[PDB]
């Protein structure tokens, strides 16, 4: 519940589908049941203006994952136009220092989109140069920047925010889609996006996921994970969800999402 | 025997961008810097084949500075394609006695086609873990405009470097760019009135922002300390193997490139 991505494209919808369906059968025997309310599961503005659902399985411990958290978000901004974004995170626990998982599409125009794809490090690349080796240069990962960039109405997307940038790893598809033609977008969609974001997803679950962690190195972990969490908690939600949905449904969500990333 | 400030073999426009910037950073930090100590074998060399040929210029910051050092570099390196390799860089590292980022300037001109410009201030903490660094050196400061400022011009583009590390270690506000070079008219004045200005207020924001005397006082705590000097040596080890032992000793020969090699080590501090 939550599968139903009602106020996007089919092949956005499918994308979507087939990503969460993979991630949830594949990680089945270590995800938990969704424990969320149902007035945070599917959410929206008193007003009408906005409309979200969120799906969040926490992972077993004994196991590499903290949670996965899936959403989508519709916003009609005042002027008529909507603000359609759909999104799939996996976190892993400090008990491994592997990658955590990413992909989300941010479309506001039937011609124009935002991806962001990548696998970000938990671990300090500089630092640890051994990470980078193993996890990005090892794996195929930069090529589907690469091979998306190629295509002439594909350019890259440079976030506003310096944290972002800084958050992502460099192999990072962040990436601005400006196809001049709604046809041309949904043929980018499912032609390119979507075999990229598979198969980055199929690194995640098999060199990430799949596989002892020291003291000092989980707690370094943690305090980074957290770092992150938090950080961008308060920069995406703390204006925005009371925004696009009222401070009544906002607090109550927002204290959900905190008790969820443990900020 | 070509000396450090001729800055031989490249444009009019490219060596004075690199003697303001060289004069600009000794001019600045007169009370931080010992005079250069490298013997006359290192400070310029050559491939005895006459195939490379290259000037380093290295200056220590003296006790109770927060300069490591300054260095500057040119190299001239003839592939046998026939093409020529042009390089030419300066960098300023702090060391563990204050938590600040570092500065690099870099022109890489490895074909007739394009001239890449590395500019930034190289973070020195882990910015996911610490946002306050993030902010105050880089979100209060003006550094990412000089990047959008000089992506803004239709000669100049993006630049991906092929190396992972080196995409990692740079700053997110990092001038990482690749100019048309082909009218060379152009490439002159993109230089002069663009890159030039940029480079120079990058080289402002450090001296004033990084290196910044007002209070030397700030002490920096035992496992702050520690972190730097573990980052800091990491960094500079990977470098030198990416930079240096993989291509010094195919360029000038292994005599040659052995006696470099140990002086920048040396420099750098690092085992
Ligand atoms: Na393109
Ligand atoms: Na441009």
């Amino acid at each position: 519940k939550f599968m139903e991505f009602p106020y996007v494209s089919p092949t956005r919808k499918q994308l979507m589908v087939d990503l969460m369906s993979t991630v949830e059968n594949r990680l089945q025997s270590q995800l938990l049941p969704c424990n969320l309310p149902p007035d945070v599961r599917n959410f929206n503005n008193p007003n009408g203006s906005a409309e979200a659902s969120l799906h969040i399985r926490s992972g077993d411990k004994s196991s590499p994952i903290d949670f996965v958290i899936g959403s989508w978000i519709h916003c009609k901004i005042p002027t008529g136009v909507s603000l359609n974004i759909t999104s799939i995170s996996g976190f892993l626990n400090s008990s491994t220092k592997a990658p955590n998982f990413v992909v989300e599409l941010i479309q506001s125009s039937s011609k124009s989109l935002v991806l962001i794809l990548d696998l970000p490090h938990r671990k300090d690349l500089v630092l640890n140069p051994d990470y980078l080796k193993e996890y990005y240069q090892d794996t195929a990962l930069d090529s589907h920047r690469q091979s998306l960039l190629k295509l002439p109405e594909v350019n890259p997307y440079v976030s506003p925010s310096l944290f972002v940038r800084s958050a992502v790893s460099p192999t990072a598809s962040m990436l601005k889609i400006d196809a001049e033609e709604e046809d041309k977008l949904e043929e980018i969609l499912r032609d390119h996006v979507s075999p990229a974001a598979k198969e980055v997803l199929e690194v995640w679950l098999e060199r990430c996921v799949k596989e002892v962690v020291g003291e000092e190195e989980r707690m370094e972990l943690e305090r980074r994970d957290k770092s992150f969490r938090r950080k961008s908690i308060e920069d995406d939600l703390d204006l925005q969800f009371p925004r696009m949905f009222g401070e009544e449904v906002s607090s109550r969500v927002v204290h959900a999402i905190k008790e969820a990333f443990g900020v």
